[PDB]
């Protein structure tokens, strides 16, 4: 038993009732909700593995009874469970650091806090003690608390083949532990077992192509990054930039003339998007309807590749004539228009008259467009609050929802064809739907279970709280085919540094 | 003594840990979940109006302790909370039925029962010892227990004031009540409180529209049933009928034509729809692609009004010539194939040939249809278990999610005339989602509150476990407004048979 | 018990000084400050009633007392006083919520907290201990306190009786309240009772028309909604949208003519006003002088009405020949442009030659005009910070200080002629210059009584810290009157939502 | 580093100034112009030319058009803030400029480095920098 | 509605074990007949085996991993039997049409988990 810092026992004077806990939670130690981390040969030095806010939340049975309290105090008794080996080498510091101190990112100024050294060799099972750091007779809710952060002080290496060194926390409240105030359990702490509801992915619907089911769970090696507007979700503020919460609904658009043709292609037409929640043209606010396509077609493109859509011409109650027409974002000419999520677009046919107004239903792809360019979304430019570009850890690639466009052939003069295309979407507001509903451990990364075949074959992917999953992957493929009829099911919290020991082989 | 029925304090002697409780949830008093019903002289005489089986769930605070906990031990001490007044001439009888005795259902026999009587026109509660009845050491999940049950020992007779009379029931555990064997908090049983996530309902998708958003909540006196296949949703065995938790995924389905026609018309070249999910064509599965359209018709009325969707040849990797056609179900003599919610449908155009796919995207409704031919979906007469008819209570209306259909007008002879119409839903998947993931206690109804204007205007609704919600209304009307900009709100669990205080006046 | 949380004493060993209380402070009862509200079978179901925070501020001793010391400790008991009858059926709950713990919008989530429940047909007062939930020794000020919510336990359905249920709070300090560290008995916190200086109506000036004395309070029920730059006062932000505490002194303008008329005649000279206080014509600065004239005339009004002012050539030292001219804001044509209040205007005169400043000063409307057409001020656009468009709340009706605009009648040909108007002011700053001294208790509204003839009548309105009264009325008037030889007496403080007793009956 | 500046040239001209050309400067760091951020580039010139004295005084800068890969025929310039007459944008620190010559065409990219003031300017008039209004 | 018995599949990784028998054809040379040709009969289990496991029965719920004892000994092939009437064994490879000597016998081992691997792979590759 190690204390870096002395525990205060808080003597609870002021507290209006002193609600004492179950005497059995206090003997019996628990896994950390979060505490899991993995340390590789690739971990580099000094970096943070496990933030953890001295708190409730350490214990899964005090995280549970902390719904129901306003208020509570001390410490808890932390156990390390290090599955160390024999041939592997290496230090962990793991430091107190008092409320109201930023971290910082050195384990140089790191050891200035009060703090431990963990060797690997002789780590497992040891005791930390969490001090309870405050000025004040107990916690409220919302108070800035004390942090335990757990940083590579030395870099895992072995004298043999390599191995990850998995360690995982477990806790116990300590006997000063108390809880204050009794009050309805609906309170702000995230619940600290999420329960998924069961439900297949092919169930879900598909944000960048809700006409279209998702059949599969699609992994490229290629796909380092995404720039999507829609189906983009986090825990915290719900559907962020373009996305929203029903993507049939707010499919459709209507954009107006503008008495412009195009310079080169006088067969383009232009038109601009009108913007029911913008119509005051705010610059802060997007400048695209809520929930529309942001399929990408390309750079300079246009002779080769658009997109393809219903038009029709809005007469009194419905729609006149509507008919797949080709159309793209932007000009061809400048960048900033040209493969740009904004509000001018342009419709290839000739009958665009003045000041119409013309509905626009996004179907697919024309000419050689691709996956890939349809994978990459135009670039969003201004203040507006738009969804940033995303990438997963080094060695974790993307899980996508992918879905099926079929292609649209016409015989005639009237309308355009398409060409079939694969859609890709990072998250079906479906499954984020029960995850914010329960709240994400501060920091933390879902692990969940994608139960295949009824349980002989299970996948493990990182679901992150700003609205992406990851899966450890080995090699490298084009194209990964994951079946849509399992269900994900809830593992534990981890660390975003922790890396799944289930690793998916690409190159089959 | 307000305690007909002693308590027998368990030594809890098998217990293989005896855990205590906070002791301030014995000393402060919680609001029974599901303890909320009303009388009046509407009452059918010897009806039960609560049976409450003693449990951990009687008490808020005991009931999240209980999620922890794999047993327990020890009664409860509720109050009753009668809202009448002088003018509520009647008796109230609240009596303890032991386990494995069959409720009776008149109050003189009940009084054999230990019980206690209490007036409608006392403003004090009244508190009555809930002992836990058992023969053994303590109960598991699962057992016989004792039932609280309340019945009207004499009935309302003042004919003056026939106001509804809102009971509430309030718990706290006896001071023997104790807890065994900790366990991790995840349990099946119901959350005592339910969150819905705030989403307006604009922001929810309509099962029976898709494409088309929810801007309306809609009352009509005139509809009072509903036969449904989409938009049915059960909180207990899920989605039910046809329909689907991605309405939009599911909406497009493939026919094929055989060499056929109507008897009347040889314009209208009969499709046999294809089961992607039944194969195998068995009576006890569904006739039709899962989640597709079920709008009404009417009967015989193909030669008046059809639905209008988009066909087209299926090519290699896509669809050919996809324009809107005219189809309806069935032919247009025979029962039940017309207004018959089955496999074999036509299509309007000579262009079917034989034995070929065609895609099928229902957007349509055109000739005479209007809203009410459209509300009464086709007839179900399969084996197959398809979604009943049902009915709100007397004195209550179904609120519906309303959505506008936009017409497909055309100019040219190549495609069909549409006409603008309204589609309603019995229930989004949106909301019964949030719902899954916390559950209903059993034989309970979720009383809702919908805030409009930021609180100013607060409309009360009862969302029932089979999937529909109601409100109480007076006089008629024939398309009552909602708007749906707000957002819904749990109030709290309800009997089936409990009367809203809030009334929407239909005659506005 | 009637403490659901008991009292935590805190032992003041951090506190400098304790100083105690007179020990009959403790002993005897004392309304709340603002602890007034009502409740009817309209209440919003979930609304809360009325949120206190436990502080000194809850008795009007210890308030008086808080103003001499630095720090605080201690709660206190409440009483509630229900003016019901045995026809008021319903439930109320007042609960105890602690500190950073967010107020739920259910009673059955109420129930979880710390709470006791009232029933309306009690004609005794209901005890509720507020114990003070603290973590520190003692109390600063703007600290988080513990609140006191009343909420609606059971809704009232007895719709027999549908009157409005005045409930008070009366209050009294526990015996364990305690002062610190003796200060100056100056603060910024509002006083609990505010002494207007009982000047009568008369006595205070006309924002809107300074020149004419009040004559008059006005009911209108046509009326609904006031959008003026004048006679705006609000409690916190001063003087708002362009009105003056010197309504006189700022009444007289400059403007300064160009070449140029109006396109449909050329005797309307264009005029720009003049901007003393913004000379940089910044768009966030009001467009006009301040306490300028702001009545209406009208859309397109110009061929038919206008307005009426002394205006003249600026000579040195002086101003030439001032004469009754006509005027109007804007033009007659554009918008925002005619009816907007902006700097550009014209006057009805070909004497303004180029360049020159002339005196304005606004006395008269004249034509087609009329009560309502000065009634509706011109419309504002900008982005400087004009008074918003405030409306009554439903079933109240605003009550304005009235003054009767003698005609300016003219035989000769030299100058114009004007017609009698009445003219409406939403607030005299004489009224709210006491209220300044004192300031209003955050989110409460003054209930003020205006007694007429000795005290034989007295009328009560809510003085709205926005800066306008209101008084309930039944049935419409077109002008109802009301003395204003009467004084202004201070009854207490109410919710912005509080139904006054007195009703004024328009229909005589 | 941020003194330079680049400028977009439109048509029309001061009235009765055809040669005081209209030009609009660029803003990188407010590429959709929100009225929350400033409608100039960072560390732009804020030299006074005074309240409306286009006839009197001006600034000089070094104008260039960027023809490829970098500007050519770079002169000193002659140009000013707002358009003259209206105090709205004239004498203000707003997007819009003037740069007088009668050679400079639309819509192309100009290089603007303020280097001094030619006509009647004094200590006093560049000393007071133009409003600032938004 | 009739209770018929369901379709069922081995837990992936392992194939069905069927009881195969020859059945001759009926060949016919005048115009009375129908001609028959050769073919193979596959059942998933044998009455009377199940008959035995009856007297016993099975735990619940357990499968019960049974021995195929080849001509006194080794080879020894490994099976599992479940409650629902079918047996399995561990493969590796495609092969079909893979063979096994029925002259062997059954003899019990343990009880097992539905999800238990057997030891012994059968290589399907001959």
């Amino acid at each position: 038993v190690t204390a870096p810092l002395p525990e205060a026992v808080s003597s609870l004077s002021l507290a209006p009732t002193v609600n004492a806990l179950d005497p059995w939670v206090y003997l019996n130690q628990t896994e950390v909700p979060g505490g899991t981390f993995t340390v590789s040969s690739a971990t580099q030095p000094g970096s943070v593995l496990l933030e953890l806010e001295i708190s409730p939340e350490l214990n899964l049975y005090t995280s549970h009874l902390f719904r129901m309290y306003a208020g509570w105090s001390g410490g808890f008794s932390l156990k390390l469970l290090v599955a160390g080996n024999a041939f592997s080498a290496g230090k962990l510091i793991a430091a107190i650091i008092p409320p109201n101190i930023e971290v910082p990112n050195s384990a140089y100024l790191l050891t200035g806090f009060p703090h431990e050294i963990l060797d690997f060799r002789t780590a497992d099972s040891m005791e930390i003690i969490a001090p309870d750091i405050k000025n004040i007779d107990y916690h409220f809710r919302g108070d800035k608390l004390g942090k335990l952060v757990v940083m590579v002080y030395s870099p895992l290496r072995s004298t043999s083949a390599d191995f990850e060194i998995e360690i995982k926390l477990t806790s116990a409240p300590l006997p000063d532990f108390k809880f204050t105030m009794l009050v309805p359990p609906i309170q702000n702490n995230a619940l600290p077992i999420w329960s998924i509801p069961q439900a297949p992915p092919y169930s879900m619907v598909n944000p960048r192509s809700p006409l279209t089911p998702v059949v599969e769970l699609y992994i490229n090696s290629s796909y380092a990054t995404c720039n999507h507007q829609l189906g983009r979700y986090t825990i915290y503020q719900g559907a962020i930039g373009n996305s929203t919460f029903n993507p049939s609904g707010a499919w459709t658009a209507t954009c107006t003339a503008e008495a412009g043709s195009v310079t080169g292609n006088p067969n383009w037409r232009y038109a601009l998007l009108d913007l029911p929640d913008n119509p005051t043209f705010d610059p802060t606010l997007p400048p695209v309807p809520r929930g529309f396509c942001d399929w990408g077609s390309g750079v300079k493109s246009g002779n080769k590749q658009h997109l393809v859509c219903f038009t029709g011409k809005k007469f009194a109650g419905g729609f006149q004539d509507v008919d797949a027409h080709m159309w793209d974002y932007g000009d061809n000419e400048t960048v900033g228009l040209d493969n740009t999520y904004q509000r001018t677009i342009y419709i290839s046919d000739p009958s665009l008259e003045k000041d119409a107004q013309y509905l626009v239903i996004p179907m697919g792809v024309s000419g050689a467009a691709n996956d890939d360019t349809v994978q990459v979304a135009p670039n969003c430019y201004g203040s507006w609050d738009y969804a940033p570009t995303v990438a997963p850890p080094l060695g974790e690639q993307f899980v996508w929802f992918r879905s099926q466009l079929p292609a649209s052939k016409t015989t005639t003069t009237s309308g355009v064809n398409s060409v079939p295309v694969n859609v890709n979407a990072l998250m079906s507001p479906d499954l984020i739907r029960s995850a914010y509903a329960s709240g994400f451990p501060l920091g933390k990364v879902a692990l969940l279970d994608y139960v295949l075949f009824g349980g002989s074959v299970v996948r493990q992917f990182k679901l992150y709280p700003e609205g992406y999953m990851t899966a450890n992957t080995t090699g490298s493929n084009t194209g990964f085919i994951i079946p849509a009829d399992g269900y994900f099911r809830f593992n534990s919290w981890v660390s975003p540094s922790f890396m799944i020991s289930s690793v998916v082989d690409l190159n089959l």
